[PDB]
DNA sequence: CACAGTGCTACAGACTGGAACAAAAACCCTGCAG
């Protein structure tokens, strides 16, 4: 009654397509869009504390301090060899 | 005449060196004193 016409393209996408595209990819929620969008959550608090703040410039420091948090190279330092 | 900041800027302040001055500290000394 409720799915004669009518149809979420959602239901439709994974009741379809996803054996294609796992066996095409072999992974989907490794390519989920968590990584950007839950990173919306830093860009926030970088447009609050770590911002300049003026339109001309803070865009400039609220990228580069992005670009700096999620480097590698000051991540291994976290566990210090435990 | 709200107030803790908001980063990167600005160049203010922190440094040497010999050349020599001066003052002051705390000894030794000699001076003039009972």
């Amino acid at each position: 009654y409720r799915y004669d016409g009518k149809i979420t393209n959602y239901l439709h996408k994974t009741l379809a397509h996803v054996p294609e595209i796992v066996e095409r990819d072999g992974s989907i929620g490794a390519w989920a869009s968590e990584g950007n969008e839950s990173g919306n959550k830093l860009f926030r608090r970088f447009r609050k504390m770590n911002a300049r703040q003026s339109k001309t410039f803070e865009l400039e420091d609220i990228l580069k301090h992005h670009w700096l948090y999620t480097s590698k190279y000051l991540q291994k330092f976290m566990e210090a060899h435990k």
